């Protein structure tokens, strides 16, 4: 029967293929992963965000020791945020989005990052993918979903006339 | 005739004169960064109005229109960075937006005429108060985007 490493990581947008932005998820065989992250605000530590999920995959084996991944599809179960210290760049927020693969949000979150919060999404986005795999054969990265994690500084403001009439 | 005292001020990093009685004005803002400013921003325009003095004492202001003339940006330090600038007017209708990273200086021009139709009838030390002409939004996004990737390997 299957012989099969499974991972999922996450990495920053950069080009960068430096490697230095690579979280790797605390998983499972299964496909149950966990992604911590540290928010700084930037003098220290103000919160932790945890995003729980699970990818849906199955192994058939063959004879010849080679094997067929089917990546049926993958569920984001939580967002959650814990609040340690209040966020010293106080005038900033924070946005935390999750999309598709191609682009489309599925979920948003603006907050300051004093507050511990815990967010349901529940949402299985379909993949339905295959990797025939030969003896020491890798499917490499494959994105699954997009992460999006914003500092905000917004200055909003508006012109304002006066007139006095002074006799 | 009319004695009349103009100003224009912006309220919630955006700071205020320069300004002329005739009603042009211009807005600077700096793009901070850390504490090692990036760069400069001017907006320019022009509050369109007039004063009908009255035998009273009272005069009347009439605040017709403004005009945004430009919206420039001077890069002074080189360098993951969404700025975006806006102008909306009072009612928040966008006019215009410019997104940029910061690294390049440049110059947009608007044109826009507000209208605003206003009439302030002001009797001696009357005041129209602070009047909304416009709004902006200077607008500072640090992005950390990504994906999400599995992998699988067959350790046969």
């Amino acid at each position: 029967g299957p012989n099969v490493a499974f991972d999922i990581k996450a990495q920053a947008k950069g080009v960068a293929e430096y490697g230095n932005s690579i979280m790797t998820a605390k998983t499972k065989p299964d496909g149950s992963f966990e992604f911590n992250h540290d928010m700084i605000d930037g003098v220290k530590t103000i919160g932790y965000g945890k995003l729980t999920g699970k990818v849906n995959h199955h192994y058939v084996a063959n004879k010849d020791g080679s094997v067929t991944a089917f990546v049926d599809s993958v569920t984001l179960y939580k967002y959650e945020y814990r609040n340690v210290a209040q966020n010293a760049a106080v005038n900033q927020n924070i946005v935390f989005r999750v999309l598709t693969k191609d682009g489309r949000p599925i979920f948003e979150k603006a907050h300051n990052g004093n507050k511990t919060f815990a967010e349901t999404l529940n949402k299985t986005l379909q993949l339905n993918l295959k990797y025939e795999l030969k003896p020491h054969a890798s499917s490499g990265n494959v994105e699954v979903f997009k992460i999006h994690d914003d500092w905000v500084h917004d200055t909003h403001g508006s012109a304002l006339v006066s007139y006095v009439n002074n006799n």
